[PDB]
C-alpha cells in the first residue's frame, strides 16, 4: 500500500509530485490509470498516455 | 507490443501524448517507468511520480 522514495525527485510539470528521499508515498486510484510513455505510429507524436484508454492490438 | 487507443484524448501538459480513437501507439521504455497517482504522506503533496523511484515500504 504505502511505498517509499528511493531519490530526490523535482517535478517537471503542473501535475508531478516533487518528493525527497524516503518520503512515504501512498498511491491513488484515478480512472485514467497508469500513464505510459508511448510513441504514436499513426502521428509520430510521442509523450505520456493513460493507460486505460488503450488496449492491446 | 502494439497498443490500440479506445478514446480520444487531449493533452493537458507539455509532456502527454494526443491522441484519437483508433491511433496504433508504441510504448517506450524510460528510465523514469511508468507513472502513479501518489499522496505523500510526508508533505500531503499529491501528483504523479515515476514508480522507478520508489519502493514498497
Amino acid at each position: 500500500t504505502t511505498f517509499v522514495a528511493l531519490y530526490d525527485y523535482e517535478s517537471r510539470t503542473e501535475t508531478d509530485l516533487s518528493f525527497k528521499k524516503g518520503e512515504r508515498l501512498q498511491i491513488l486510484n484515478s480512472s485514467e490509470g497508469d500513464w505510459w510513455l508511448a510513441h504514436s505510429l499513426t502521428t509520430g507524436e510521442t509523450g505520456y498516455i493513460p493507460s486505460n484508454y488503450v488496449a492491446p492490438s
